């Protein structure tokens, strides 16, 4: 099955998931000079005050911090979005080295990592239905650079030892995702896809311009995770990012001048 290795990595995915070569695949390079300011973009609304985290899971390709999405608690709206999108999970993609790891790039620049806060459109009732719709998901993407520590990330970092291998989970309640956001909510937005198989073309991407800073020690602990299950040969969970895909017939819009 698919992964990020030499023989099952992104260049292989199209054989099982032909949509890999589709018309609105993600991630993409964000050419900042070609992106156009769109004054019709409403302000972005991130309402995470009632967020209820439940669990953190190593799923063999990343780790997911999962939320209770059975009520409108933590929601994303405004910006390019019509209606209300409910937070279901967040996860990261990261590199083996600080110079790579992000999925989106900015004028071909790669960041050390990228945070994805995944939301689904409540008009479709559940997440499984939402991924079958062109406007089913909204993913808020946030770049990570290495510098000062992000205090709000440390609780995530310290539980990773308990979910080292594929299929392990741990209770992870009362985590506040507001601690992972940068100061500015300036963003780029474009229509795209899941960046992992099945690569469904159901995502409105909202990528923040301002990165957050995390420490070398924090990202080093990401890199101690395992792709493998317990009692299997160790393969470090690093470079779990898909590279930039062709933009094709799409325009990236900016929320800012
Ligand atoms: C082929 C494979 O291994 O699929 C793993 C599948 O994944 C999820 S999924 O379609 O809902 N994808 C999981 C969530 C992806 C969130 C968006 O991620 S990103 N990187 O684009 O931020 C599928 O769930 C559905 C149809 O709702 C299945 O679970 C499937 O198993
Ligand atoms: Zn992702």
């Amino acid at each position: 099955h698919w992964g990020y290795g030499k023989h099952n990595g992104p260049e292989h995915w199209h054989k099982d998931f032909p949509i890999a070569k589709g018309e609105r695949q993600s991630p993409v390079d964000i050419d900042t000079h070609t992106a156009k300011y769109d004054p019709s973009l409403k302000p972005l609304s991130v309402s995470y005050d009632q967020a209820t985290s439940l669990r953190i899971l190593n799923n063999g390709h990343a780790f997911n911090v999962e939320f209770d999405d059975s009520q409108d608690k933590a929601v994303l709206k405004g910006g390019p979005l019509d209606g209300t999108y409910r937070l279901i999970q967040f996860h990261f993609h990261w590199g083996s080295l600080d110079g790579q790891g992000s999925e989106h790039t900015v004028d071909k620049k790669k960041y050390a990592a990228e945070l994805h806060l995944v939301h689904w459109n409540t008009k479709y009732g559940d997440f499984g239905k939402a991924v079958q719709q062109p406007d089913g998901l909204a993913v808020l993407g946030i770049f990570l650079k290495v510098g000062s520590a992000k205090p709000g990330l440390q609780k995530v970092v310290d539980v990773l030892d308990s979910i080292k291998t594929k299929g392990k989970s741990a209770d992870f309640t009362n985590f506040d995702p507001r601690g992972l956001l940068p100061e500015s909510l300036d963003y780029w937005t474009y229509p795209g896809s899941l960046t992992t198989p099945p690569l469904l073309e159901c995502v409105t991407w909202i990528v923040l311009k301002e990165p957050i800073s995390v420490s070398s020690e924090q990202v080093l602990k990401f890199r101690k995770l395992n792709f493998n299950g317990e009692g299997e040969p160790e393969e470090l969970m690093v470079d779990n990012w898909r590279p930039a895909q062709p933009l094709k017939n799409r325009q990236i819009k900016a929320s800012f001048k």
